[PDB]
């Protein structure tokens, strides 16, 4: 963390589904913020949906959910 935050863990990434980044603080005005940061390889909300990209990726038409 190397500043103040401590991040969830494998017992407490409920919040979200798999690796994603719970976070949850101790102390400071509002603290216990669930929150999980889909890293590279996840998408969709919580990183329930291991990002299949199939779509355009140089320069190019759109098929997916980008119109």
């Amino acid at each position: 963390g190397t500043s103040h935050l401590v991040k969830c863990a494998e017992k407490e990434k409920t919040f979200c589904v798999n690796g994603g980044e719970c976070f949850m603080v101790k102390d400071l005005s509002n603290p216990s913020r669930y929150l999980c940061k889909c890293q590279p390889g996840f998408t969709g909300a919580r990183c329930t949906e291991n990002v299949p990209m199939k779509v355009q990726n140089q320069e190019k038409a759109e098929e997916l959910y980008q119109k």
